[PDB]
């Protein structure tokens, strides 16, 4: 996992400067859902396994 999981280097770095905020949390707690989401869906391979 080395194409997507440089995709979850972000979801530490989303982080590393989301506790570093003055007051916007639920701001950006939805930005890891507009790119905390995304890397989501949609998978092929049709879930059965996928795994």
């Amino acid at each position: 996992a080395e194409l997507v999981a440089s995709a979850k280097a972000a979801i530490s770095q989303a982080s590393d400067v989301a506790a570093l905020d003055n007051v916007r949390v639920e701001y950006l707690g939805k930005k890891g859902h507009l790119t905390l989401q995304m890397t989501t869906l949609r998978e092929l391979p049709p879930e059965e396994r996928p795994a």
